[PDB]
């Protein structure tokens, strides 16, 4: 069989979540896409889904990814970022989910795009254990005295909330998936400006995996047969 990791997300588990009182089944979004994709494919492909993370926080998924080069896993399903670091180490199938970095800020602020956001000095959100991170301090290199982490949408209604002068922030650095769900429950938020990064989900698996090229090829079929819109409706103003 393939151990297969799988983050352990402590928020927005329509995506992935471990079942309770288990410890290898899961279910979500990604997960279902995964199955159904593994089902196309003409040979047999036995898993096994180990969790990634401490079961508080939602885990770093550069380090998840990290185990597939130290042998850990034979590779990862889940809700990951194909970025240029992570795809530096290993191979992401196509992404079978379309994702990109998006500033969301209440509706009629100062802030009305990332640019604006970088030119001032007030404190920005991102999610603990995303890619955002590394992005908003190297690329972007934003001072890590405004980046504050939130763990939960709980969290990131908190912040915004309470705003600036409050310790909370002026505005959420994240990819779309996980803020068009946080927004559904917060119609007084908005994203302002356009998606400003393309890196869509993708499953890893090591470097010259045959498996990444043929569920590369699966991802597709599910696509035109449409079965991807159905999986997206059924997990997802
Ligand atoms: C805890 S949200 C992190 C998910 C994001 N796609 C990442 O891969 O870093
Ligand atoms: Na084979």
């Amino acid at each position: 069989e393939l151990k297969i990791g799988v983050p352990l997300r402590v928020s927005y588990k329509e995506f992935v979540s471990q079942i309770r009182g288990t410890e290898n089944m899961f279910k979500g979004f990604c997960i279902d896409v995964f199955t159904a994709a593994v089902n196309l494919l003409p040979y047999a492909v036995p898993v096994k889904f180990i969790p990634y993370g401490n079961g508080k926080e939602n885990p770093s998924y550069t380090h998840m990814v990290e185990m597939i080069t130290t042998g850990n896993f034979d590779g990862v399903v889940g809700d990951v970022a194909i970025v240029t670091n992570r795809t530096k180490i290993v191979d992401f199938t196509q992404p079978y989910a379309a994702s990109g970095l998006v500033v969301v800020a209440p509706g009629g602020t100062p802030i009305k795009g990332i640019e604006s956001l970088r030119e001032r000095d007030d404190p920005i959100g991102y999610q603990v254990g995303s890619f955002a991170e590394s992005y908003l301090r190297n690329e972007l290199n934003i001072s890590e005295s405004r980046l504050v982490p939130l763990g939960t949408p709980e969290a990131y209604a908190k912040a915004l909330k309470d705003g600036p002068s409050k310790g909370g922030v002026a505005a959420i650095v994240d990819e779309r998936p996980y803020v068009e769900l946080f927004l559904s429950s917060n119609c007084a938020y908005r994203i302002v400006g356009q998606e400003f990064t393309k890196s869509g989900w993708g499953f890893a698996f090591p470097r010259d995996s045959p498996l990444a090229i043929d569920l590369s090829t699966a991802i597709l079929e599910l696509a035109e047969n449409g079965d991807l819109q159905r999986i997206h409706d059924k997990w997802l103003c």
